[PDB]
């Protein structure tokens, strides 16, 4: 009955993400108080803090689960998440904005990279940990589904303190489900050591693991924070499409990610990541013909689909190449994955800004799609001699 845990995992992964979301249509309110790509830097200065925090802390928790366990660190991360939310609840200033944004990373590092951990090992036969996994996923689809809908309708109808007082009670209400199954009360460590994240780096078949993961992301954050959304000015028509933008990407990502996790054992997991990176690179070198807001919803769609191609297959390779070479200690490992998913935004906003300073933002767009393509090849070297 090891089902049930996957369930935690679920909800782990969809409320962490409904919160990021969920800011969404309230960060031009307290914000102002011709190109289509015009550059923010308030925006940019919000979307990489949380995660420039969240990298800094992802490594220190691979360790900490091989000493621990795995059940104290995931209850941790959900009491932060829970003090975060309430920082929320009252934050009033853009500084105390970031301070939430600054724990809420916290937390989600801490969830993550737990999470995953004991979510690969339980279910220890490839298969079935391939396609667990790939229903994990799917809760981050979900987050980025419902968290910028569920909150602009309610803001205006009800209150601008509802989202996340109502959201708050969701948390509290998921914490006593952990307290049932997990039972954090007793701390023990694990059988054997892990290997030492040194070694881990020096190994080629993970570095190209981690390298598909960033340039992906890389790409799909160097477009979020440099869109016409967040201009705030009474010449703008009107805020439908605030709250709705960030539909095609949620919703092909889902279907990606629950459709190739069974999907790509049957074929080789390797192809299924190349194509992926080919599918991103060429959806990304059409942006530049957008000539308007609509022409976005093309490129999107693809956008998405191929992350979820990519994750989805990437994510159990890495469990599977430690098994085969390494110590099977899976808390590591993972962390590697989690940064490499998170390097992307944590340097997006300014070197973005960077090149748009130099050459035109879609000069930028016509790099980082080739670049892609060019990684693409050398994920044929995925079979693994040991
Ligand atoms: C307002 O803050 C943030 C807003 C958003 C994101 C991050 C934010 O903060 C880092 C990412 C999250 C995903 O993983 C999404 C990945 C999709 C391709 C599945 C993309 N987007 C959405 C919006």
């Amino acid at each position: 009955s090891r089902k049930l845990i996957l369930f935690i995992v679920f909800l782990a992964l969809l409320l962490d993400n409904m919160l990021l979301t969920v800011v969404v249509p309230i960060i031009p309110s307290y914000l102002y108080s011709k190109d289509l790509l015009n550059e923010n830097v308030q925006v940019g200065l919000l979307f990489a803090s949380k995660a420039t925090v969240q990298l800094i802390t992802n490594p220190f928790i691979g360790l900490l689960t091989n000493r621990i366990g795995y059940p104290i660190p995931i209850f941790a991360g959900f009491c932060i998440m829970f003090v975060s939310t309430i920082m929320f609840a009252f934050s009033s200033s853009y500084a105390f904005l970031l301070i939430a944004r600054s724990l809420q990373g916290i937390g989600s590092s801490c969830s993550s990279v737990a999470g995953m951990g004991m979510l690969a090992s339980v279910y220890t036969d490839d298969e079935e940990r391939g396609n667990v996994m790939g229903i994990a996923l799917g809760g981050l689809a979900m987050g980025v589904l419902v968290g910028p809908p569920f909150g602009s309708v309610l803001y205006e109808f009800v209150g601008k303190t509802a989202p996340f007082l109502v959201l708050a009670a969701l948390v509290l209400l998921d914490g006593a489900i952990q307290l049932f199954v997990l039972q954090p009360s007793r701390v023990q460590p694990e059988s054997q050591k892990g290997t030492p994240l040194t070694t881990l780096l020096k190994d080629p078949y993970i570095l190209i693991a981690a390298g598909s993961i960033c340039f992906a992301n890389m790409g799909i954050a160097m477009l979020e924070p440099a869109l016409p959304i967040w201009m705030m000015e009474t010449m703008c028509s009107r805020k439908w499409q605030l709250g709705v933008a960030f539909l095609p990407a949620s919703i092909s990502y889902l279907i990606g990610t629950n459709i190739f996790g069974i999907l790509a054992h049957k074929m080789g997991r390797w192809l299924c990541a190349l194509l992926g990176m080919i599918i991103v690179g060429v959806s990304i070198l059409c942006i530049p013909f957008a000539k308007n807001i609509y022409g976005l919803i093309a490129p999107n769609f693809g956008v998405g689909f191929a992350i979820g191609m990519v994750d989805s297959s990437m994510m159990p390779i890495m469990g599977y190449l430690v098994d085969l070479r390494h110590v099977s200690v899976y808390g590591s490992v993972y962390a590697i994955a989690d940064v490499a998913f998170c390097m992307g935004y944590a340097i997006g906003p300014s070197a973005g800004g960077a090149i748009a300073k130099a050459i035109g933002f879609p000069w930028l767009m016509t790099i980082i799609g080739i670049i892609d393509i060019l990684f693409a090849p050398l994920c044929f070297f995925l079979r693994s001699p040991p």
